[PDB]
């Protein structure tokens, strides 16, 4: 089968050959949005083009966008290591039409790439699609132009309990370009728990969402009102790792060549003996988000973007501990990461020394308190009655040992114990009040 690298290039080559302009991935740091924490979709760099405020020399584009979903609208941090299909850092393969082709040709491009003998040659019987319930045009295309049997075409309405709140209405922000979308799913087999989309068991890893094709129609305003876009457009997004899994005949994103190699590197530097566990997969994922965030200019801190980075670094170091790592390890995975990323690893390669030093410093700093915090936590979980750790202990872990609340919660989750988050937030504010009271400002 093709390697992840070959799949990335094949996708871009397909669209370049179909008249699309190849455009480089944008940074993980949003160029001009204070609002958005990290780039979480291929659309972000084209946002103003879809709005009609910015014009390109080209009417169609294609990119492999590095994305991080670890906060805000789309936060997948707590899915990492629990689902087959979620990363913090991942690449979104996209094709974009800026007032060019619309619904029919978008759907055909996708079906061709996925099912053509000349291209990915996936079997049609394993593919399922969804459309926005009111999108009769997309439905008819799939049914009569592509020939999907009706039993594999699923209409999805406002299933998130509000107007336009739907798995088939795509909107990356509270404002900005958005629209109904049609999505292609692959059935990984009945040995896997989960139902098709539109069932209460859709969240299972059996029917995995591969490719999301958005029909950009509206600009959503702060009033929540939908203003029509000047030109109807197309924004699609396919997960590189997810399509790599399908193509390499594996069910989990972590079973693809890239992660098999990365996970091996993780086991090597930590001394882990298991070929896979939650922690090996978590660290493999985290090095990608941490290294690439640093390479894109994000520095660890206790505020905003810097804190999300710091939080991810520290969770990876904690998982390293659980594997039994005996020396500073996390920064040692930057080399191995650069290598598995191929052409998408060249920016990181340039900044390898900087990134390794940031990660080494951060891990060494946290190591001062980690084991002692873990001992305290273990001590408090042993004397705990009930399924919830009080927010006082969580605050103590934070205040003295530098455990972010989600790191503490991550440890507790593994033992079937919850963390009283409100109790933690209350403790945090009371300290803020003490700081105001004493300082006087
Ligand atoms: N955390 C993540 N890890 C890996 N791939 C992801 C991802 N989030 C999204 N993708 C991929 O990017 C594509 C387009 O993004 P979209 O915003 O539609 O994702 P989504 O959040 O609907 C997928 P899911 O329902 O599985 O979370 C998806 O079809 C999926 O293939
Ligand atoms: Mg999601
Ligand atoms: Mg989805
Ligand atoms: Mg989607």
């Amino acid at each position: 089968s093709k390697s992840t690298a070959e799949i990335r290039q094949a996708f871009l080559d397909f669209f370049h050959s179909k008249g699309h302009q190849v455009v480089a991935s944008s940074s993980l740091v949003p160029h001009n949005d204070p609002t958005l924490l990290f780039t979480n979709a291929g659309m972000n760099q084209f946002k103003d083009v879809f709005l009609g405020l910015d014009k390109r020399n080209y009417s169609r584009a294609t990119t492999s966008q590095r994305c991080v979903r670890a906060g805000g609208k789309h936060n997948d941090l707590e899915n990492v290591g629990y689902t087959a299909r979620h990363h913090t850092f991942f690449e979104m393969l996209g094709n974009f039409s800026f007032g060019d082709y619309f619904k029919l040709d978008a759907i055909l491009f996708a079906w061709l790439l996925l099912t053509s003998e000349k291209w990915f040659a996936l079997p049609k019987e394993r593919l399922w699609v969804t459309v926005y319930e009111s999108d009769d045009e997309a439905y008819e295309i799939w049914e009569k132009e592509v020939g999907i049997p009706r039993e594999r075409i699923i209409r999805i309405g406002d299933n998130k309990g509000a107007p336009y709140a739907s798995d088939n209405f795509w909107q990356m922000g509270d404002t900005g370009p958005c629209g109904p979308c049609t999505e292609i799913f692959y059935d990984h087999g009945d040995h896997i728990w989960g139902g098709p989309p539109g069932s209460p068991e859709e969240d299972g890893d059996r029917y995995i969402e591969i490719w999301n094709i958005v029909f950009m129609q509206f600009n959503r305003q702060a009033d929540g009102t939908m203003e029509p876009l000047p030109k109807p457009s197309v924004d699609t997004g396919m997960g590189l790792e997810r399509i790599a899994a399908v193509l390499q005949h594996v069910n989990s994103n972590y079973d693809i060549d890239l992660f098999r190699t990365l996970i091996q590197a993780v086991a090597k530097v930590t001394g882990a003996t298991d070929l896979s566990n939650k922690s090996l997969r978590v660290i493999a994922d985290h090095i990608r988000s941490c290294a690439f965030l640093i390479a894109d200019g994000v520095m660890p801190s206790n505020e905003n973007r810097g804190y999300v980075l710091r939080r991810i670094i520290r969770r990876a170091v904690r998982h390293g501990n659980m594997l039994g790592a005996k020396e500073t390890f996390f920064y040692k995975l930057v080399g191995p990461l650069i290598d598995v990323m191929g052409s998408a690893g060249e920016d990181l390669k340039r900044q390898q020394a900087q990134v390794e030093q940031v990660l080494k410093t951060e891990e060494e700093q946290f190591a001062r308190t980690l084991e002692r915090g873990l001992a305290l936590l273990d001590e408090e979980l042993a004397k705990l009655s009930g399924d919830t750790l009080d927010g006082e202990t969580a605050f103590r872990l934070y205040d003295t040992y530098g455990f972010p609340v989600d790191l503490t919660a991550d440890v507790c989750r593994e033992r079937n114990i919850k963390v009283d988050e409100a109790g933690f937030e209350a403790a945090m504010e009371e300290q803020r009040r003490r700081a105001r009271e004493a300082s006087g400002f």
